């Protein structure tokens, strides 16, 4: 008579009990290899052997019950045996690997990624970006913002008019104006978490694709890339239904349906992007699939004098001003990455990327 | 009650492990044989029989512990069983494996390659080729050494303002040039590794590209061959999207994503190789994804007299000068392989190679 | 305790060891048959 606690490979607070065992790995005769390394030069690498729990029957002393943890070998599924009828064991160890998962996970965004049909961690989390760092055109990130937080904060005026809680955003331009560096700022200010899914996969189809945005992570985004190249369209459509036009067991009505339909969940944000807004089918960028689509495009004037101001702290204004003054009228169209190049050539050498602007 | 370590196959230690293990194959019961061959002539081969232990239990005797290693049979998973629980001859053995390891690779540079969804070495250890033994126009060498040493030197001025660690060049030309050559060399000069990775493989797909990207080794260089065979594009794209053209689960979108993405890795060099500039999408040699991009030419006359000099130390300016103006004046475009392989024909004569210039 | 060499079929000298194998074919208890015709 015993308690057998089955936590399966999937759940969601699997990482927080792989972490918690990973922390408690004391006392424990099997293990497993936990060596990194970090090279510094002349061929001393730095060397941090350590000990994962190997998936054994190891016997923990955790408040002295001699619990023991039992992990099989692709399919996982971690036990925690126990003695007698208690459970109150459990919700130590529960709230032990919450705090300790979170403790990690603190000024940091993490990526989940679609395997199968369920999400899982992509690698250690990344530091986030500051938002500042990001320059958009004036009086585009604060409306961007501005939208998303009043729809966080407002979900009772949507059920009391029985409209349906989602929201999705489209974002539109040229190769390397801040698309993705910007979805990351945000992702990072907002406190949520980035899903990444690819329409392209060999293994997605339209059931995989609802159960995946059924059964997305609370407090993150969705983030769908170069949705155009997964449907050929606009004049196809003018003769023959949309081809999905690629390798995978997809089709167009199965993707709008799910983006919006009968069975689409509720509490959702969707990001999309794309390079070509003229090759998108109509039908899929209707109110109520992406609410708002903002255009990101090249240089200006104020966007290349914040750079230059961000890029040399503590110059005199008249420099932006001179360096904005010449690019424009060197050069029509610029991106902003081509302005980070640039400077990234002239490292700590303010009035001389004053001098140096032939870049045509 | 012993402690079992256990250390599988995708182990980054794994070589160097079974380097030490055929070290300390003495008092080994099971054995496999070690023999190879260096041919001299008249059918006498030398012989040079070892013994690689087999996949056994054989019974180490490492500092009088009686230390038992077993290693199965294609999955493979070596094990270390010892006595009690102690974990400081687990250090030992991996600091003698380093040891070990880090001495046979002095001087010379590793090569790996893809196998499956991970990094594997591809024979021995290859000779380095010495820097100099590449001559390339005039100040063009120099350039992106200092550029890689200033990227490798200085990480802390990317994190300060946000950028994404990580950096990628382009080298064009016409076939015969020097590309294959000079990232030999710059391998060998900078100490790295080459990691060989070919997009037309047809076990490769975004998801493995993506965790290849992502657990490529440390202090080593990702090489693209080819990039232009792998897709097809230009007049294609002016009328539907990127083909992908091959034999493989591969899209242009994947490819695009995982060079620059959301996903994308730090601490990554990336270089890539092409002979026709103009096949490429200008959307996959943007900024950010390439930085650098540098084009390799026909030989010069300050090459042809370098190269002179290289081959024939020891000769006076003059002949340098007069080869260089007789292969100028014969012929007005020439590929440096062919003056190698002119060279290679007379060998050891000077004078003579200064008359037999007619390679019209 | 003995001494268990392993070769497998990836080796050079496998054929070698082959042929010596069937030079050494005296006093084995079990055979394949080595038949050849020369009409
Ligand atoms: N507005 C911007 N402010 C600062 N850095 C920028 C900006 N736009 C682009 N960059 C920089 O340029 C590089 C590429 O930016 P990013 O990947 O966001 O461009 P993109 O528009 O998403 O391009 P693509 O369409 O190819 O994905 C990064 O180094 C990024 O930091
Ligand atoms: N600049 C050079 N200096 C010395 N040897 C060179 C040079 N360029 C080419 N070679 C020699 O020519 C042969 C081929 O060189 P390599 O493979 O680097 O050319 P490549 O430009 O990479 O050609 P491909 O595009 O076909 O790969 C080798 O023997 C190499 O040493
Ligand atoms: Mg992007
Ligand atoms: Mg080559």
């Amino acid at each position: 008579y015993m308690i057998t606690l089955e936590v399966p490979a999937r759940d969601r607070s699997y990482a927080w009990l792989l972490s918690w065992l990973t922390r408690h790995s004391t006392r424990t005769q099997h293990l497993s290899v936990e060596t990194s390394y970090l090279q510094h030069e002349s061929g001393r690498i730095s060397t941090k052997f350590e000990f994962i729990p190997s998936p054994g029957n190891h016997f923990i002393w955790y408040q002295g019950k001699w619990i023991r943890v039992e992990r099989n070998r692709p399919w996982e599924s971690v036990t925690f045996t126990a003695l007698g009828t208690d459970r109150k064991v459990f919700f130590n160890i529960l709230e032990e690997a919450r705090a300790l998962a979170l403790q990690q996970e603190e000024g940091k965004t993490v990526m989940y990624t679609a395997v199968g049909s369920e999400w899982r961690t992509f690698g250690y989390p990344r530091r986030r970006r500051p938002l500042d760092s990001v320059v958009l055109q004036q009086g585009l990130a604060d409306r961007i913002v501005k939208d998303i937080r009043e729809f966080i904060d407002n979900p009772k005026w949507y059920i009391d008019r029985g409209i349906p809680y989602r929201r999705g955003y489209l974002l539109y331009g040229p190769p390397g104006c801040g698309k993705s560096s910007f979805i990351t700022a945000l992702a990072g200010e907002l406190e949520h978490s980035i899903c990444l899914l690819s329409l392209t996969d060999s293994s997605l189809s339209d059931d995989r694709l609802n159960h995946l945005l059924s059964v997305a992570p609370q407090q993150s985004l969705v983030l769908l890339e170069d949705v155009d190249a997964a449907f050929l369209s606009r004049d196809l459509a003018v003769e023959n239904p949309i081809k999905y036009q690629g390798l995978g067991r997809l089709t167009f009505s199965g993707l709008l349906n799910a983006l919006d339909g009968v069975a689409s969940t509720e509490a959702r944000i969707v990001f999309m992007t794309t390079n070509y807004i003229d090759r998108l089918d109509p039908a899929l960028i209707r109110p109520g699939r992406v609410d708002l689509k903002e255009y990101v495009g090249y240089c200006s004037h104020w966007q290349l004098t914040q750079m230059f101001q961000r890029f040399y702290p503590g110059q005199a204004p008249s420099l932006a001003e001179n360096f904005a003054e010449h690019v424009l009228k060197a050069t029509s169209e610029i991106s902003p990455a081509q302005v980070q190049g640039y400077f990234m050539l002239y490292k700590n050498d303010p009035m001389g990327a004053v001098h140096n602007i032939e870049s045509l």
